[PDB]
Order: C-alpha cells, then sequence, then structure tokens
DNA sequence: TCAAAACGTCGTAC
DNA sequence: GACGTTTTGA
DNA sequence: TCAAAACGTCGTAC
DNA sequence: GACGTTTTGA
C-alpha cells in the first residue's frame, strides 16, 4: 500500500470536491447469488483536451486508468484494495464529499459479509442509498428497495 | 497584507482548478476614457444548497462576497488590491488555471500605466485575449480587436 | 472618469 | 457529475 | 459467481 | 464556468 504525498492529497481533494465523484451502485445482474453487484467507483471527470491532467493522476496514484468517450474524459479507480488505500488518505481533506468517502470505506470493509446473508446485503445496499442521497442524484433507478423486492 | 495558510491554499487551488474561474473582461462603457473598462474577477461557482461552502470562503479569504442567482451561487473577488495578494499566493498551487492567474497579476500591475497611453491600454487588452484563450470561452464578444476599432 | 457592484445569459463540462 | 446496462476474465 | 472493465445515458451545475 | 450589459457613487 503506497503512501501518498500530503500536498498532493490536499490539492486532489479540492479538485475532487469540485469535479470529482464518489459513486456507489447496485447493478442488476442475474449472474450473482443476490442478483446484484455492489459496485464502487472513484471518478474525476474532465474535458478531453485536458486529459494530460488525468494522465498525471494515473501516474501519481499508481493505479487506475483514463477513459475517453465523447468530448470528455474520466479517471477511473474501481479496484477495491487500492480504492480503499487511496480514499483512506484522501478522506481527511475532503469537505463536500467526505461522508461519501467514509460510507464507501465502510462498504468495502463489509463486502465479504455482504455475500454471506441476505440481511447484511440489504443493509449495505442501504448505505449505497445514503451515498446517493448525498450526491447530486438525478437518474438513479436501482435502490435497496429494488433489492428487497428481489430477495423474495 | 494578509498571509494565507499553505494547506488552505493547496485545497483551494484544487477546487478552483475544478469549479473556479479566473475571468478578464473588456467591458464597453462610454464613461471611461478609452470607452472600455478593464475588469478582473476571481470566481468560484456552486449550487445554492452548498452556499455555506462559499460563505466559508469569505470568512477565510477575509474579502469578497457571495451572490445568489437562482439555484447557483458565486463567490466573487473583484477588488484589485486584495485580488493581487490572493492570486500571488494561490498561483504556485494552480495547475489548470496557473497561466491565466499570472496574466491577471501582470494586468493589475500595468493597470495604472495603461490609463496613460492608448497603445499601452491595447497591449494590456491583448493580455486579456490570452486569458480568454486559455479559458473555455464560448460567448465572448469584446476583444482587443474591437478596442482597436474604437480607438480610431 | 474610475473601481466596484449589480444584474443577466448561454453552452457545455461536468 | 452521477448514474445506467452489458461483457470480460477469471 | 464474482471484480473489474466496457460501454452507454442524461440533467444540470457549473 | 465564462462571459455579457447596466448602474452605483465618489
Ligand atoms: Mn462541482
Ligand atoms: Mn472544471
Ligand atoms: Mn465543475
Amino acid at each position: 500500500n503506497t503512501k501518498y504525498n500530503k500536498e498532493f492529497l490536499l490539492y486532489l481533494a479540492g479538485f475532487v470536491d469540485g469535479d470529482g465523484s464518489i459513486i456507489a451502485q447496485i447493478k442488476p445482474n442475474q449472474s450473482y447469488k443476490f442478483k446484484h453487484q455492489l459496485s464502487l467507483t472513484f471518478q474525476v471527470t474532465q474535458k478531453t483536451q485536458r486529459r494530460w491532467f488525468l494522465d498525471k493522476l494515473v501516474d501519481e496514484i499508481g493505479v487506475g486508468y483514463v477513459r475517453d468517450r465523447g468530448s470528455v474524459s474520466n479517471y477511473i479507480l474501481s479496484e477495491i484494495k487500492p480504492l480503499h488505500n487511496f480514499l483512506t488518505q484522501l478522506q481527511p481533506f475532503l469537505k463536500l464529499k467526505q461522508k461519501q468517502a467514509n460510507l464507501v470505506l465502510k462498504i468495502i470493509e463489509q463486502l465479504p459479509s455482504a455475500k454471506e446473508s441476505p440481511d447484511k446485503f440489504l443493509e449495505v445496499c442501504t448505505w449505497v442509498d445514503q451515498i446517493a442521497a448525498l450526491n447530486d442524484s438525478k437518474t438513479r433507478k436501482t435502490t435497496s428497495e429494488t433489492v428487497r423486492a428481489v430477495l423474495d
């Protein structure tokens, strides 16, 4: 687990509160025991003409990748272990998205428990709802209620 | 002059690179000698439900103000002297808007001597052209070229 | 005549 | 910015 | 059955 | 985000 520079984490936290995103999703998927995937994503979005900035995130964080689609690019970090290491060191300096980062950390630690029992899986989905409530959520479709209707 | 904490500047520089703006305008106004106002503005925009974040900025920067218009709020720093002091300390930590920051610092330093000759005024106006170029400019009307047309 | 505020608009880059 | 659906590669 | 990637959509908050 | 137009008041 790499330890990040403090001056870098301070800058990055500011940028993240601005144009970053801490996302938790419940993704419908038949090939899972509970018919859903718990997905977490750290994301920093930026215009493609400035993807050089996002490339430097890949170099400094040491993990993750950049995806271009249209006129816009995104730094993506999804791997649960590095994501937990990174958000642990970024969380103290976040102001607008601190709670989300903490809920994500909380979710990742309780991930193996989430597969064991349907009750635990539902409660973790409840935390995903809390992250969604704190973000500027507009197009959310799958909630813990959706999961509760499936776990029967 | 007010000295700013380094860690405060590092975070803020990040958030500025994300949701902030360094704006330089040539405002057409007949009351001025050269029929144009040189206007500099440091801006930080945010959804009005997160207004407190910007209200916090005023207390920390110690100058400037917050204005609401609908679902969007802005922190504005227009006062030339506190702006120069602020930007001087913030500039080292900027990555996306560092060039435009430093250009603003040069305009401010040349403002008084730019009121003396119409040629130096035009030279300064070109510095604001460089700023609008570095920005994601989409609705710009008054450039140095239009200033040149009026000075004849 | 000027610094600064006030008020307003629009198209993406989030 | 913050989601959505679908596929890959174990 | 999973983690992760790939691919795709949409409404503002910049 | 990044501009625009108009007004205030020494
Ligand atoms: Mn933002
Ligand atoms: Mn931005
Ligand atoms: Mn933004």
